[PDB]
Protein backbone atom coordinates (compact mmCIF):
# COMPACT_ATOMS: atom_id res chain seq x y z
CA UNK A 1 0.00 0.00 0.00
CA UNK A 2 0.98 4.15 -0.11
CA UNK A 3 -0.15 4.50 3.27
CA UNK A 4 3.43 4.51 4.96
CA UNK A 5 4.74 6.27 1.83
CA UNK A 6 2.74 8.64 2.49
CA UNK A 7 3.29 9.11 6.20
CA UNK A 8 7.07 9.56 5.04
CA UNK A 9 5.96 12.34 3.09
CA UNK A 10 3.92 14.14 5.69
CA UNK A 11 5.56 17.44 5.57
CA UNK A 12 8.69 16.78 3.91
CA UNK A 13 10.90 18.72 1.78
CA UNK A 14 11.81 17.76 -1.58
CA UNK A 15 15.44 18.65 -3.69
CA UNK A 16 15.97 17.48 -7.20
CA UNK A 17 19.38 15.94 -7.78
CA UNK A 18 20.44 16.18 -11.31
CA UNK A 19 23.41 13.59 -11.79
CA UNK A 20 25.90 13.49 -14.91
CA UNK A 21 26.00 10.19 -15.31
CA UNK A 22 24.45 6.53 -14.33
CA UNK A 23 27.29 5.15 -12.87
CA UNK A 24 26.94 7.76 -9.57
CA UNK A 25 23.48 6.71 -9.21
CA UNK A 26 24.05 3.00 -9.61
CA UNK A 27 26.89 4.14 -6.63
CA UNK A 28 24.01 5.53 -4.96
CA UNK A 29 21.89 3.00 -4.56
CA UNK A 30 24.12 0.21 -3.63
CA UNK A 31 26.13 2.26 -0.89
CA UNK A 32 23.36 4.52 0.40
CA UNK A 33 25.05 7.81 0.10
CA UNK A 34 25.29 10.74 -2.00
CA UNK A 35 27.88 13.72 -2.55
CA UNK A 36 27.04 16.92 -4.24
CA UNK A 37 28.51 20.21 -5.03
CA UNK A 38 29.16 23.14 -1.84
CA UNK A 39 26.59 25.41 -3.06
CA UNK A 40 24.06 22.19 -2.43
CA UNK A 41 25.09 20.43 0.02
CA UNK A 42 24.81 23.93 2.03
CA UNK A 43 21.05 23.77 1.55
CA UNK A 44 20.82 20.22 2.36
CA UNK A 45 22.31 20.89 5.28
CA UNK A 46 19.62 22.91 6.29
CA UNK A 47 17.09 21.05 5.17
CA UNK A 48 18.17 18.38 7.15
CA UNK A 49 17.30 20.19 10.23
CA UNK A 50 14.16 22.05 9.33
CA UNK A 51 12.34 18.85 8.24
CA UNK A 52 11.21 15.81 9.42
CA UNK A 53 12.35 14.03 6.00
CA UNK A 54 14.52 15.29 3.48
CA UNK A 55 13.61 13.56 -0.12
CA UNK A 56 16.36 13.77 -3.05
CA UNK A 57 14.67 12.66 -6.56
CA UNK A 58 17.08 11.97 -8.88
CA UNK A 59 17.31 11.98 -12.46
CA UNK A 60 20.63 11.37 -14.46
CA UNK A 61 21.14 13.92 -17.49
CA UNK A 62 19.79 13.11 -20.98
CA UNK A 63 17.76 9.84 -19.78
CA UNK A 64 14.40 11.29 -19.94
CA UNK A 65 13.85 9.59 -16.66
CA UNK A 66 13.92 10.10 -13.18
CA UNK A 67 15.72 7.15 -11.25
CA UNK A 68 14.11 6.96 -7.54
CA UNK A 69 13.78 8.47 -4.47
CA UNK A 70 15.75 8.64 -1.67
CA UNK A 71 15.41 10.12 2.17
CA UNK A 72 18.13 11.90 3.96
CA UNK A 73 19.42 10.00 6.93
CA UNK A 74 22.45 12.36 7.94
CA UNK A 75 24.07 15.79 7.18
CA UNK A 76 26.88 15.70 5.27
CA UNK A 77 29.75 14.15 6.60
CA UNK A 78 33.86 14.31 5.71
CA UNK A 79 36.91 11.52 5.84
CA UNK A 80 34.22 8.62 6.13
CA UNK A 81 35.50 6.45 3.08
CA UNK A 82 36.39 7.52 -0.36
CA UNK A 83 33.69 7.14 -2.80
CA UNK A 84 34.62 6.12 -5.84
CA UNK A 85 32.69 8.69 -8.20
CA UNK A 86 32.87 8.96 -11.65
CA UNK A 87 33.89 13.16 -12.27
CA UNK A 88 32.74 14.71 -15.17
CA UNK A 89 34.64 17.11 -16.98
CA UNK A 90 35.73 20.39 -14.30
CA UNK A 91 34.77 18.34 -11.15
CA UNK A 92 37.16 17.13 -8.62
CA UNK A 93 36.90 14.96 -5.56
CA UNK A 94 37.47 17.59 -3.64
CA UNK A 95 34.24 19.43 -4.56
CA UNK A 96 32.28 15.96 -4.05
CA UNK A 97 33.53 15.68 -0.78
CA UNK A 98 30.82 15.65 1.89
CA UNK A 99 29.27 12.57 1.74
CA UNK A 100 25.07 12.49 3.09
CA UNK A 101 23.28 8.90 4.04
CA UNK A 102 20.31 8.24 2.64
CA UNK A 103 17.19 5.66 3.07
CA UNK A 104 16.09 4.83 -0.53
CA UNK A 105 12.31 4.54 -0.64
CA UNK A 106 11.93 3.65 -4.21
CA UNK A 107 14.99 2.43 -6.94
CA UNK A 108 12.05 2.09 -9.84
CA UNK A 109 12.20 4.66 -12.59
CA UNK A 110 9.68 7.21 -13.65
CA UNK A 111 9.67 8.86 -17.39
CA UNK A 112 9.52 12.79 -17.66
CA UNK A 113 6.02 12.07 -19.56
CA UNK A 114 4.70 10.65 -16.67
CA UNK A 115 5.45 13.88 -14.47
CA UNK A 116 3.96 16.25 -17.52
CA UNK A 117 0.92 17.67 -15.34
CA UNK A 118 3.29 18.53 -12.22
CA UNK A 119 5.03 21.90 -12.23
CA UNK A 120 6.65 23.43 -9.57
CA UNK A 121 5.89 26.96 -7.95
CA UNK A 122 9.91 27.36 -7.07
CA UNK A 123 10.71 27.08 -10.63
CA UNK A 124 8.25 29.21 -12.37
CA UNK A 125 5.89 26.26 -12.72
CA UNK A 126 7.91 25.16 -15.36
CA UNK A 127 7.39 21.21 -15.53
CA UNK A 128 8.86 19.05 -12.20
CA UNK A 129 11.41 17.50 -14.70
CA UNK A 130 12.89 21.39 -15.45
CA UNK A 131 15.36 22.59 -13.18
CA UNK A 132 18.82 22.48 -11.74
CA UNK A 133 20.61 19.99 -9.42
CA UNK A 134 19.39 21.34 -6.00
CA UNK A 135 16.19 22.54 -6.59
CA UNK A 136 13.53 22.71 -4.08
CA UNK A 137 9.96 21.01 -5.31
CA UNK A 138 7.31 22.99 -3.23
CA UNK A 139 5.53 20.39 -1.23
CA UNK A 140 2.35 19.64 -3.04
CA UNK A 141 4.25 19.14 -6.31
CA UNK A 142 6.81 16.68 -4.41
CA UNK A 143 4.31 14.23 -2.87
CA UNK A 144 2.54 13.73 -6.16
CA UNK A 145 5.65 13.39 -8.01
CA UNK A 146 6.55 10.49 -5.39
CA UNK A 147 3.21 8.94 -5.45
CA UNK A 148 3.75 8.51 -9.37
CA UNK A 149 6.36 6.52 -8.93
CA UNK A 150 5.92 2.41 -9.04
CA UNK A 151 5.83 0.92 -5.87
CA UNK A 152 8.88 -0.39 -4.87
CA UNK A 153 8.29 -4.01 -3.18
CA UNK A 154 11.48 -4.62 -2.30
CA UNK A 155 11.64 -1.68 0.51
CA UNK A 156 9.66 -1.72 3.95
CA UNK A 157 9.13 1.70 4.86
CA UNK A 158 9.10 0.37 8.74
CA UNK A 159 12.81 0.94 9.12
CA UNK A 160 12.54 4.92 7.19
CA UNK A 161 9.68 5.57 9.79
CA UNK A 162 11.47 4.62 12.74
CA UNK A 163 14.42 7.10 11.63
CA UNK A 164 11.79 10.21 12.13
Amino acid sequence: GTSKLKYVLQDARFFLIKSNNHENVSLAKAKGVWSTLPVNEKKLNLAFRSARSVILIFSVRESGKFQGFARLSSESHHGGSPIHWVLPAGMSAKMLGGVFKIDWICRRELPFTKSAHLTNPWNEHKPVKIGRDGQEIELECGTQLCLLFPPDESIDLYQVIHKM
